[PDB]
Order: C-alpha cells, then sequence, then structure tokens
C-alpha cells in the first residue's frame, strides 16, 4: 500500500481537510495507465500523534471495497504524509445537482439514490455505522455514477476530527438529537434526508428553520414535504425511513430492492 512520491503529479487544490489541503492529481501507476486521483495532504504530520491519526483515516478506507465508496489507492509515509484516493472527476453532488436542476432526468436522480443505498447496505453488512449521511458527503464519478466520499474528510463521522468551523441536526434521527444514539437505524433516517436532498436538486432540508425547532416539529409528526416531481412511491419510501421508532425503519437491503423497482418503473415511463 506504499506509493512513491515521484509517481504523483500534484494538481489543483479541490478542497480543505482537517489536516491539510486536498488536491486533484495523477498517479503514474507502475506498468499501468495513469489514474486520476485525489490527494489528502498533512501539514503537521511531523508530530507522531498527528501522523498516526492521519494514517488511521487511510486504514479506515482500506477495509472497504465497494463500487460506490471512494477507494484507497495508497499512502506516502515519507514527510509530508499523503493519502492517495480515487478521484470522482465531476466533484461534489450538491454543486452537480444545482447546475442541472430540472434538466437531470428523474431516472438519473433515482439511480443516484439507488447507488448510495448499495454502498450503505454494504457498510451495514460490515456492522459499520456512518453517522454523517448527507448529500455534501457524496461525490460524482460520472453522469451515471455517484460515490460516498472519504470518511476522514466527512465533518461529523465517529472518528472524524473537527474543522475550524457542530452537529447536522436537520439530517439526524430523533434518538441521535435527543440522546446521541447512533445505529444502522439512525443511518436509515439520514439516508431518507439524503434522498430528499437529491430529489430537491441539492437544496438543504429545513431552510430557514432553527435547529432547536426541528425536534419539536419531528415529534409533532411533521416531515420534509414531497419534492416536486418525486414519484409518490419514492416519497412513501422516504417517510418509512422517518419512522419515529427506529425499530420500525427498514434496513438498507430493503431500501435497495425497493429503489430498484422504483427505478425500473420510471425507466418504463
Ligand atoms: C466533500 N468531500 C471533501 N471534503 C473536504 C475536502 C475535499 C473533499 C473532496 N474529496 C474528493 N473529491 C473528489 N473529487 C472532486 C472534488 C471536488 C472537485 C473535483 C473533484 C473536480 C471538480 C471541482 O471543481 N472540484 N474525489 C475524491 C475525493 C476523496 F477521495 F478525497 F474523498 S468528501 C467528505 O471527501 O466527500
Ligand atoms: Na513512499
Amino acid at each position: 500500500y506504499e506509493i512513491q512520491r515521484e509517481r504523483i503529479e500534484l494538481g489543483r487544490c479541490i478542497g480543505e481537510g482537517q489536516f491539510g489541503d486536498v488536491h486533484q492529481g495523477i498517479y503514474m501507476s507502475p506498468e499501468n495507465p495513469a489514474l486520476a486521483v485525489a490527494i489528502k495532504t498533512c501539514k503537521n504530520c511531523t508530530s507522531d500523534s498527528v501522523r498516526e491519526k492521519f494514517l488511521q483515516e487511510a486504514l479506515t478506507m482500506r477495509q472497504f471495497d465497494h463500487p460506490h465508496i471512494v477507494k484507497l489507492i495508497g499512502v506516502i509515509t515519507e514527510n509530508p504524509v499523503w493519502i492517495i484516493m480515487e478521484l470522482c472527476t465531476l466533484g461534489e453532488l450538491r454543486s452537480f445537482l444545482q447546475v442541472r436542476k430540472y434538466s437531470l432526468d428523474l431516472a438519473s436522480l433515482i439511480l443516484y439514490a439507488y447507488q448510495l443505498s448499495t454502498a450503505l447496505a454494504y457498510l451495514e453488512s460490515k456492522r459499520f455505522v456512518h453517522r454523517d449521511i448527507a448529500a455534501r458527503n457524496v461525490l460524482v464519478s460520472s453522469n451515471d455514477c455517484v460515490k460516498l466520499g472519504d470518511f476522514g474528510l466527512s465533518r461529523y463521522m465517529e472518528d472524524s476530527t473537527y474543522y475550524k468551523a457542530k452537529l447536522p441536526i436537520k439530517w439526524m434521527a430523533p434518538e441521535s438529537i435527543n440522546f446521541r444514539r447512533f445505529t444502522s437505524a439512525s443511518d436509515v433516517w439520514m439516508f431518507g434526508v439524503c434522498m430528499w436532498e437529491i430529489l430537491m436538486h441539492g437544496v438543504k432540508p429545513f431552510q430557514g428553520v432553527k435547529n432547536n425547532d426541528v425536534i419539536g416539529r419531528i415529534e409533532n409528526g411533521e416531515r420534509l414535504p414531497m419534492p416536486p416531481n418525486c414519484p409518490p412511491t419514492l416519497y412513501s419510501l422516504m417517510t418509512k425511513c422517518w419512522a419515529y421508532d427506529p425499530s420500525r425503519r427498514p434496513r438498507f437491503t430493503e431500501l435497495k430492492a425497493q429503489l430498484s423497482t422504483i427505478l425500473e418503473e420510471e425507466k418504463a415511463q
């Protein structure tokens, strides 16, 4: 899993991470075609405690191998420490959705929700609780492929460090907001919010509502409204993710199967 720095061509900065800037680049793989990659850099990895924390993020991604989760390519443990990830060429999902708005076919939006449900069913199969499922952590590899982004770079995951700028209340299950309970069932609640975000073309949930007012509305039975053009079967599926009792929420394998049916019904106009 070690990569040699002379095989990396560093390109433009595509974002800022907790440990340092993230760049786009090219990895000249030995005896293979060159790959487009994302490079996580570390500014203070001279410190052993910082270096080990940064390298733990690469080990977290190394344990996963799924077509809709960004893949670890390798690490450069020489000073300055770099983590090499696969690049999702088209960038962040919210920006991509905000450009296209109604020009994206409904079949593409449902496909994105289905692809994420396969990655979340895979994480659930490994007994891994995400805790930060939101459209901001989703990347676009091509017009017909989205992926979950790096877990370390995700602002509110369990082992993620904080950025200079507390909790994503508008995405969280009631038991997570009230008692900090995070399970596979609370991940299902967040995924229903993420599906709503996709069908709303990158609009954020509960805009203009204060975080403290969200739990009162949820306890009164209020939910995010049906997005314009969203098929009623898809909205019904979202409301099942938002069952107040977590034991009544479906698991990711069921959401995957139902989304595949919804997608095939839309493709048959
Ligand atoms: C949102 N995220 C970030 N948060 C903080 C820092 C960086 C990232 C993005 N990280 C990544 N970005 C890309 N692709 C990419 C992203 C942006 C742009 C472009 C390509 C080109 C067009 C453009 O203009 N910008 N692929 C892979 C990664 C990964 F492997 F590092 F995850 S996250 C939690 O990692 O999903
Ligand atoms: Na190296």
